[PDB]
């Protein structure tokens, strides 16, 4: 059968056990003798990425929101985001009362096309959110150059690329702030979870306050007594409670340990598949940027020519492969419809949002981003747990697609 | 039982461990994970909480604060709206309102319940007002008879903030079931906790579906829960309303299911002890316990509150009173402390510092800091809150607190 995801061991279980033995289940819970799982996780992930500051939080969505809040973003601002991504990239912007402004993606990476960014920049633009989508990385060299020239911040959405390396720098480390999801499907997971990283110490403080009802850590854990609060008032910036449970921080500490190993396994299997699948006619694989030395695969993506597969759309191509391979819709599916065409994206439906950002239904749906729209219609996405199988088991994917090619010659 | 130590919080057992194991056995850690043959912990917990509360619909979420925020969104509250809240509460009650681009409007609390004073609500009502958020604070309930009458007369919604009152009963209805939507926190210090978490409940079927969508990126569960395969998504697109991800992890939903098992009985222990304290403490001259309305047949005590007259206690404030008591009982600060400052005076409340909030609602430091609610203001200076863990001790342990308070009265007689 196909690999399950997530994967736990007894180390997972021990880490939970430590939480129960601590009797501290939240960071807003008082000190009970030793450091919290949150801070231990924050340190370990920050060292994993060679970045100095990390603040855990509740989700990838909330991580983006906090990041935007920390950069002073608000009413009247525009934030540039890719047309092809999971809707959270966009709705995070809406959630801080800014307008997301879409830009199409490159055909070979499905990451935001730096050559189209300039043309979307306006007086209101304050930031860009590139997404390291599926199993690639947005072009951070070009994107940082554009941002530096137009005075814009850069928030990396690393939800699908935990541990990717671009010119010796881990994903999330290269813009001003890096945002991560630890939702079940992701390569680093506790069911739900969020992470922020940054090199900037001012941002570190503001992000703590944003996620802890305006509080920061105390100056020195080492002088806390049993019963004392570790979180203390600051009030430089208003926050709400987006604190990660100690149970989740503990599982992340466990899961982190096997991250680089499992990423290399995935990456090598992506390679196998590129080699295999590219030999089939009318199957295109993604192009790896030179700058990337280590690529994390959350989803492995290839493209098909509908002219050589009997006019199949990817919904149908995927329904066939799922029946032929005996794997479900979590494991195999087309990319997200681009955000403006995605029924889950519907800001006009809620009053919270400003009149000026919710536009109308026709407004948003009538937008056009042809690379993104094509990609959704003629690409197949394989969930990364499949990149943890035996290469002999992967050859079943290759043959299933070789059989489909053969049939529709 | 002789005294050895004050009870601590939280409290687990091996049933808690087994609930975590079941999550591992399931191989489903998020409600956004693939179907593995049985319903989520989320759903199991929702159904359990629904039954406990006598309420048709239940949707877990991530925190009390998000529960409040999502309840507001689900009632269509947004820019240009006002929402009435009490001055005396935790700041999340107000900041959840600012989060949806509405203006929180403070009303003072009643002297002998510290819950929103219904007689002051009419005066704060304007054309912008769309809802009231009563808080069932510490170990009282807001007056839902009066609040619902005012709400009906003025076409306002009512969201009950139940974070400090899980299981309280007003005229044979559980707290959270009486207004349009109930919101709950399951943060560590609460009586029902998984360290973090939240709950939303409603009677209204349309609100149930909206709330589902508001917490799972505009998704609901697929219709036929048992006509999908292992490895399939169970959340399907719906898109009636724009949502975000405010899904509770299966590990937390699992913990809550275990904890909920014991909730009613641990609440009864607390309440039996609160009554004993009210008996004992009300006999000390200068001490005033809170008044419990006859509509309340079960009161959940997140905190036991009593008041003191500084005139009869040497001019001490609450902070000093608490410090003495903690010294003499060897009790920690988490368990015995004055109540909250009023929200408008709380330093953690500083919405003007945040550009994300609309200029029109964040206003200025001068605006918020310069408000005045006397009853609520005096609360922190002359009240003592006992965290509910201490109420799981034996009655003879609690008598030690009574004697400490009585001794201190004697000194100043
Ligand atoms: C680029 C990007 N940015 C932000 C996010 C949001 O993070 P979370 O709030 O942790 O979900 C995601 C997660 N996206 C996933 C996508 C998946 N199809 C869905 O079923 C799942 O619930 C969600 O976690 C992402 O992929
Ligand atoms: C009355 C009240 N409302 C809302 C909240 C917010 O709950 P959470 O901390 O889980 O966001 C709390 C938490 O302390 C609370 O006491
Ligand atoms: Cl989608």
């Amino acid at each position: 059968h196909w690999p399950e995801w997530p994967q736990h061991s007894d180390r997972t279980r021990r880490k939970i056990e430590e939480v129960f033995q601590s009797n501290r289940w939240a960071i807003s819970g008082y000190w009970t003798g030793e450091e919290s799982m949150e801070r231990k996780f924050a340190k370990a992930f920050a060292d994993f990425n060679g970045v100095p500051y990390c603040v855990p939080t509740t989700s990838g969505s909330t991580a983006l929101m906090l990041a935007l809040e920390a950069l002073g973003i608000g009413e009247g601002d525009e934030v540039i985001v890719p047309s092809l991504t999971w809707i959270a990239t966009a709705t995070a912007v809406l959630n801080v009362n800014a307008l997301p402004v879409f830009v199409d993606v490159e055909a070979d990476t499905y990451c935001i096309d730096p050559q189209l960014i300039k043309s979307a920049i306006t007086d209101k633009t304050k930031a860009i959110i590139p997404v390291h989508l599926f199993g690639s990385m947005a072009n951070m060299d070009e994107i940082n150059e554009i941002a530096q020239e137009h005075n814009l911040f850069v928030i990396e959405d690393c939800a699908q690329s935990h541990g990717s390396v671009w010119n010796n720098q881990r994903a999330g480390t290269i813009g001003d702030i890096g945002a991560f999801s630890c939702q079940q499907g992701k390569v680093l997971t506790a069911g739900e979870g969020g992470i922020i990283v940054t090199k900037n110490p001012r941002l570190f403080e503001l992000i703590q306050q944003l996620r802890a009802d305006s509080r920061v850590y105390c100056d020195d854990s080492s002088e806390l007594m049993h019963g004392d609060m570790q979180l203390v008032k600051k009030g430089d910036i208003q926050g709400s409670n987006y604190c990660l449970s100690e149970f989740q921080s503990a599982i992340l500490l466990d899961q982190l340990q096997e991250l680089d190993d499992k990423n290399a396994i995935r990456e090598k299997n992506a390679m196998f598949l590129n080699d295999a699948l590219s030999k089939i006619d009318g199957i295109k694989v993604m192009k790896r940027p030179p700058q990337v030395s280590r690529q994390t695969y959350y989803g492995y993506v290839f493209r098909f020519d509908p002219v050589k597969f009997g006019g199949l759309n990817a919904d149908q191509f995927c329904e066939i492969l799922r029946e032929k391979l005996n794997m479900g819709t979590f494991y195999l599916h087309p990319p997200y419809l681009p955000v403006h065409k995605n029924p889950l994206f519907c800001p006009w439906t809620k009053n919270r949002y400003l009149k000026s950002v919710r536009k109308t239904e026709a407004y948003w749906r009538g937008l056009h981003y042809p690379v993104s729209e094509r990609a959704s219609g003629q690409s197949i996405v394989i969930h990364h747990a499949i990149l943890l199988a035996e290469p002999s088991h992967l050859s079943l994917l290759v043959d299933a697609v070789a059989e489909l090619a053969r049939k529709f010659c």
